[PDB]
DNA sequence: GCGAAATTCCATGACACTACCTTCCCAGGAAACAGGTTTCACCAGCCAGGCCTTGAATGCAATTGTCTTACTAGGAATATTTGGACTTCCCCACCTACCATTCAGGTAACTTGATACAAACACAGCCC
């Protein structure tokens, strides 16, 4: 049962489309606005990542003094750095 | 030909009707409250003696309950006559919805002010 285990299907990543974007330890990155009212801002204000953990999970260091460890489908990059 | 600069490219994401709802957090403070201690004074519990009120027994008087009759008025049916509630249609003024502006009130604070309560000695009213 343990040679059972190991011999199990693993899914595939998918190829990497040509429009995709690295974080960068030092790059100016925006989260999303929770929940966004209407007529208000989309996005917050820059911030600065602290840490990458992996290719998808980020600490940016918020507006309010924030470390929240949000994804890379949240943040958006920084125009025209 | 390299580099700088001027330009075209293309992959992508967000717009589609939106707020509540739940549970936990935070928070400051405060709300008293639930908890508890402390002490003094008072109100409640205790018991009995005397008297007054209630209960009962009663006799009787008129009050009330029943019976009977002549009758008055109530009700119903009528025609009609009359008095109106609501449906109808339309327009205007009034209420509202809104923002900006400002004023007033509530909280809040510091002070002030004034009255009520607590205490003491005496007076008056009513009762035994």
């Amino acid at each position: 049962l343990q040679e059972i285990r190991t011999s199990l299907y693993h899914p595939s990543t998918p190829p990497a489309s040509s429009r995709s974007w690295s974080p960068v330890v030092g790059q100016l990155v925006q989260e999303r606005v929770a929940r966004p009212a209407s007529l208000r801002p989309r996005w917050h204000k820059p911030s600065t990542v602290l840490k990458v953990l992996n290719p998808r999970t980020v600490v940016i260091l918020d507006h309010l003094g924030n470390n929240r460890t949000v994804s890379i489908d949240n943040l958006k990059p920084t125009s025209h750095q």
